[PDB]
């Protein structure tokens, strides 16, 4: 129902990250479902100002919900209080973390 | 190094909780990471406002972090922008969800 | 489905209201719902100030989504981005104004 | 007196939409309460992030008030505290719910 992942956390990197169309997103969460978050980066919901994107009108990978998290593409304006944060493709530093999530 | 759990999730109904001193939340999240949350509800956050008590100096279960979650005792004031939710004692209903919980 | 009334809008004037019961606001929502709102007013979200209670762990009537508004016991914390407002019972002055309600 | 109508309610889907002259916008108005909204959306103004357009001095559907919402024309910033989103023109998905409207 549900997969365990280990994730790099950053919370103190400004990072400027590719969106992409909402179509392109989805498979990009089914690739890493499948496979794992490596070149991701999460970025918490309350760290959110550290993301910029050249293209604010696509998607980046959202983090939804209580317990365990649904992953949809979403805005970086995504305002639900829902939103735990973001999964961009960064190639900063931080701390590696374990998560688990399902496909939204 | 941690195990899924399948919690009531409480948005909607006020709940008036017990508190108790920290070293007894200590004792009390272990019993329910070994036998379960019957009898608990989640309330998120973002709805702390249906939560009420007792004892203001004393804690409930927080959930805290990012990814998967560490339970540690909390006020209910508590401030930390990595502050889920928190698991108290009620008997209203809820919504049944799953999550992935530590012991912090 | 659902149901046009006529319903007197406050903006303007403090109100103290009762609250009550879960169970009671929903039988009060099933009887309004039957016979009309007279002797209540509805307090826009955008004015909520003016609504005070003494008992804030108690509910009064919640109007709440898009378009034809559900109707459900609220605390009047309710942060939803849903909630529309309120209905109270109150027997101060305002502008009737025409609504499209359904019990949730 | 109003008219009800069911309406895609987009609350995912960035979307791009015309924006025309004041004029041009009563008209279209006056043709969708004739005629239904088929290929409009509603996006609530908590999602207004979702909503870009060309010209931003020019307008779009606008719905506002309390209850039965009145429709007119506003510019994307409309920042009245009684609006309640906005029925755009576009293609994508989201959840087909009630409405009871007036043109203002």
């Amino acid at each position: 129902s549900s997969k365990q992942f280990k994730i790099l956390v950053n919370e103190d990197y400004q990072v400027n990250v590719p969106s992409l169309p909402f179509r392109d997103v989805l498979q990009d969460i089914k690739y890493c479902y499948r496979n794992g978050f490596d070149g991701y980066v999460f970025v918490p919901e309350y760290r959110r100002d550290l993301v910029d994107c050249n293209r604010k009108d696509h998607y980046v990978i959202g983090v939804l919900g209580n317990g365990i998290s649904d992953l949809k593409p979403v805005l970086l304006t995504e305002p639900s209080v829902m939103l735990q944060g973001f999964i961009v493709r960064a190639d900063c530093n931080g701390v590696l973390e374990d998560f688990d999530l399902k496909i939204a």
